[PDB]
């Protein structure tokens, strides 16, 4: 009031005459432009029913037998397999405008805003959709609303596991580029996440040194590593800034969202006190921590393998995490995900395994795999005929039917990838960040 004033909170039940300013939208986040196996993935129509063939060869016998003298035995050439592989249909869309906060003095806003949310929240749940997720058998035998992974599928025999987390070598890259080698095929790029392509570079290479005659003073440090190149020479087109499973905002965001409609916090998995068959060491115990449930359609349990176990390479298996899961629909619940534990040292959790539900009582999870730390980098050869992603049909937006006076809204279809391939290509697990 009177005069005097700030710093004046503002409700003119605590403040003064004088006139508040307010600006430009600054967006701190991962962008659209920041995506970048959704950029660089060629894509071809498929005009279909959700589902299409793709035909698939594997070649002749020779050896001892065949060996020439007069005639042969058989002369049976290849099985030529068919694989199908589905589309899927993910537009991610609840959009509101109140007529009321669409029509009132704004910030450059909404619906361009909208549209941004939309285009770049599906465009984002593409790639997520490449790197992880496979069709986890669901409440019981079919597809499911999940795209059927772009790399899940793949690991066969390319996945070179670290059998800790350990830097890049350049070993490694090499090895996965042998593995993609005997399959016919030359990697031409690698991926995923900007907490490795560091990591081989401040931890284990960059480390020669020019001392010269070298002029006092002035003069650069530090390394900076593309082009890497092994057995056949490529770029490691790196660094998206992105994961989503990765960290799990288990973390003390944890936030029960609407309980009602978001499935019954899991009973906290049933406490291991892990016995020791399966292939392990001796482990410590383990312990639990109750689970914090989740979006629509999916309970997320959450300790793994907590107190002594993490000295190094014990391969420390919890035994049985059994998760038992009662749930009064909401969603049915479908995938219950062990996200393990805090990390040896840093606390925020990770994600191990997402285990698709059958017993017929309670799930069983056997352990020790991955961790937990930041793992994947996808190596292999990106070109129209290897990885390519179907489009049923592309990104639109239609709108739809008002009741509230608000107005709903949508974007549109993405379909599944394929690998043409599914041996030329490899991913080895368990980096570090």
């Amino acid at each position: 009031t009177g005069y005097g004033i700030t710093p004046d909170t503002q409700i003119d039940a605590g403040a003064l005459r004088r006139e508040i300013l307010d600006d430009q939208i600054t967006m701190l986040t991962w962008t659209n432009e920041d995506l970048i196996f959704y950029r660089d993935i060629s894509r071809r129509p498929a005009q279909s029913t959700v589902v299409k063939y793709d035909q698939y060869l594997r070649h002749g016998n020779v050896g001892h037998s065949r060996f020439v003298k007069e005639i042969g035995v058989a002369p049976v050439s290849d099985p030529n397999i068919r694989q199908k592989t589905v589309s899927m249909k993910y537009v991610s869309d609840t959009k509101n405008m109140s007529i009321a906060s669409g029509l009132v003095n704004n910030i450059a806003d909404p619906s361009q805003i909208l549209t941004e949310d939309a285009i770049a929240v599906v465009a984002k749940t593409i790639e997520w959709a490449s790197f992880y997720g496979d069709a986890s058998l669901t409440s019981e035998v079919e597809g499911e609303g999940l795209e059927f992974d772009g790399l899940a599928k793949l690991i066969d025999k390319n996945n070179v596991i670290n059998a800790k987390g350990n830097q890049l070598t350049e070993k490694h890259l090499n090895e996965a580029a042998v593995r993609i080698g005997k399959g016919f095929g030359t990697a031409t790029d690698a991926y995923m996440p900007i907490g490795v392509h560091a990591d081989f570079v401040n931890s284990i290479l960059g480390r020669q040194m020019q001392l010269m005659q070298d002029n006092s003073g002035n003069v650069n440090t530090g390394y900076s590593v593309n082009g890497f190149y092994s057995s056949r020479g490529f770029i490691k087109l790196h660094g998206s800034t992105v994961m989503e499973n990765e960290l799990i905002l288990d973390e003390s965001l944890q936030p029960l969202p609407n309980a009602p409609q978001p499935a019954k916090v899991t009973a906290t998995v049933e406490t291991k006190q892990k016995g020791a068959f399966e292939n392990e060491e001796d482990r410590a115990g383990l312990s639990y921590k109750v689970v914090v449930n989740s979006d629509d359609a999916q309970s997320a349990p959450s300790e793994e393998v907590t107190a002594t176990v993490s000295n190094v390479d014990d391969g420390v298996k919890l035994s049985i995490n059994v998760n038992a899961m009662y749930q009064q629909q909401p969603q049915f619940v479908s995938i219950y995900r062990q996200g393990k534990e805090t990390g040896m040292y840093f606390l925020i959790k990770r994600v191990p395994v997402k285990d698709a539900q059958e017993d017929g009582t309670i799930v069983f999870v056997d352990k020790n795999e991955t961790l937990p730390e930041t793992a994947d980098v996808f190596v292999g050869e990106m070109s129209p005929q290897v990885v390519h992603l179907f489009e049923l049909l592309p990104m639109m937006k239609l709108p739809l039917a008002q009741i509230n006076a608000s107005i709903t809204f949508a974007v549109l279809w993405y379909g599944a990838l394929a690998l043409r391939a599914p041996k030329k290509w490899a991913r080895i697990k368990n980096v570090r960040y």
